[PDB]
């Protein structure tokens, strides 16, 4: 695995391009994304500062709300890219705003996943693959930059929100919404991530927060107590793909049950189909499998997804049940950024393709740039040999 060797695939070196133009295309696509035209391609926004120096957020350009899971790719991108101004922006504004402070609120401890430029919630509640990538994003920070003080002290701040997520406590109290009821953001018998801590939805899941690359950081550098439960996560979610993604086309649904089965929420019963969170299961396990190579599982799932959409050449659509019939929408370039990433595990060569279509794309703008931007800068790093485990 790329963690024990130090060598990251640089699968665009693999399919001929140069350095200095691996190195453009990255450079591109970050200053589009960050530093773009403010209405047709950013998605990044400078936002003052505070007592900690400059705020700045990563937000949906569409809704015009800011996004926890965002926040936390901008962090992991920055990071990646070390870019530390950016990174200690959007944390600043991310723990400033978005973060649940009160012992009191059913949210202690997690950053509200929907929140307005102004700082107002829409709700309160965490998406929990956001603080699964702000943990990491800050363990790799301390790596890369080293630990500051208060909430630039990365290390404690991530040892304090991961044990947190573990061990919160069931808490009834007042929100933006009225009264909630929320539990912690890991089933402690299941070892596996929720959808939701709040109690009327909590016991599911949604494959795409499933991150047993992460997992094993976790594993290594979290409070001591806890190290054993990151380990079996990774090895739960492992298991968890396996049982999760079709047996013939390695779709996955965007959102489930602890056993595998596909779970249809009652306010969005298309969640059993692969939609727009389950694009990014395939990622998950490839980098899993590139970085630790413990997913014996890994190179056939990307081997099945990558055959079944060579079948869709020419008729892409973004929606499709999980035994592949097309549910709608054409071809985005958060789905091409996903299916290139499926090269860190597959073997089978039609791979190339795959890699080579995402090379072609250029940085998305317009109404929808912020999920396929955020998608596609985080493909091309993974492609590139750019995004690697920085274990403090
Ligand atoms: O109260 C809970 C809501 O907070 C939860 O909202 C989801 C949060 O993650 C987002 O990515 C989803 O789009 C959003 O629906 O829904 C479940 C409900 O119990």
């Amino acid at each position: 695995g790329a963690v024990a060797t130090g060598e990251y695939r640089n699968l665009f070196a693999e399919i001929g391009k140069s350095e200095i133009d691996i190195q453009r295309k990255i450079d591109e696509a970050f200053q589009h994304l960050f530093y773009g035209d403010a209405k047709d391609a950013a998605v990044y926004y400078q936002a003052g500062g505070n007592e900690n120096g400059p705020l700045a957020y990563v937000y949906d350009v569409n809704s015009n709300d800011v996004r926890s899971e965002g926040m936390s790719y901008g962090m992991m991108i920055t990071v990646q890219m070390d870019k530390k101004a950016e990174f200690d922006a959007i944390w600043n504004w991310a723990k400033t705003y978005m973060y649940q402070d009160s012992p009191t609120h059913p949210a202690f401890g997690y950053f509200a996943w929907s929140m307005r430029r102004d700082g107002v919630a829409n709700d309160d509640m965490p998406a929990p693959d956001g603080e699964e990538y702000f943990v990491t994003a800050l363990y790799f920070a301390a790596a890369r930059w080293g630990n500051g003080e208060g909430i630039f002290n990365y290390q404690q701040e991530a040892d304090t929100i991961l044990s947190r997520m573990r061990h919160r406590q069931v808490i009834t109290g007042p929100t933006n919404r009225g009264v909630m009821t929320a539990t912690n953001l890991f089933h402690p018998e299941e070892a596996q991530v929720r959808f939701t801590p709040d109690i009327n939805n909590a016991d599911h899941t949604d494959a795409s927060y499933h991150l047993p690359s992460f997992y094993e950081i976790w594993a290594r550098v979290a409070p001591q107590e806890d190290r054993a439960f990151w380990a079996k996560a990774a090895d739960v979610s492992r298991d968890y793909f396996a049982k999760a993604a079709h047996p013939v086309t390695a779709l996955t649904p965007d959102y489930g049950n602890f056993d595998g089965t596909p779970w249809a929420a009652s306010w969005r019963p298309e969640s059993v189909d692969f939609r727009y969170d389950a694009w990014r299961s395939v990622m998950n396990w490839s980098m899993d499998y590139a970085w630790w190579g413990k997913d014996s599982g890994a190179p056939a799932r990307s081997d099945k997804l990558l055959a079944f959409f060579e079948t869709q050449e020419g008729k892409m659509n973004h929606l499709y049940s999980l035994d592949g019939k097309p549910l709608g929408g054409g071809p985005t370039l958060g789905l091409i950024s996903m299916n290139a990433t499926a090269a860190m595990a597959a073997t089978d060569p039609r791979w190339h393709n795959f890699v080579e279509k995402l090379w072609q794309q250029q940085p998305p703008t317009g109404q929808y740039r912020y999920y396929d931007g955020v998608l596609y800068l985080m493909a091309l790093l993974h492609c590139a040999g750019e995004y690697k485990a920085w274990i403090p």
